[PDB]
């Protein structure tokens, strides 16, 4: 019995981001309980403190495997029971 997954999938970043992401993700979920604010709070917190711009997006097993490339060259991917977050920099 575990109705609260919340796990990370993969991350090809330096590491300071998957760390600041897991935190900005934890605080984003603690400060914000929405889906567009978590992505707007992590995307706004990332670009406003990591240089524009990051693609902190959220979803639910929709189609994060045929429209997240954009030549990322580095990114991270979180999971939250039915939800899927994708942070990265398409700069």
């Amino acid at each position: 019995m575990s109705d609260r997954k919340a796990v990370i999938k993969n991350a090809d970043m330096s590491e300071d981001m998957q760390q600041d992401a897991v935190d900005c993700a934890t605080q984003a979920m603690e400060k914000y309980n929405i889906e567009k604010d978590i992505a707007a709070y992590i995307k706004k917190e990332f670009d406003k403190k990591y240089n524009p711009t990051w693609h902190c997006i959220v979803g639910r097993s929709g189609n994060f495997g045929s429209y997240v490339t954009h030549e990322t060259k580095h990114f991270i991917y979180f999971y939250l029971g039915q939800v899927a977050i994708l942070l990265f920099k398409s700069g």
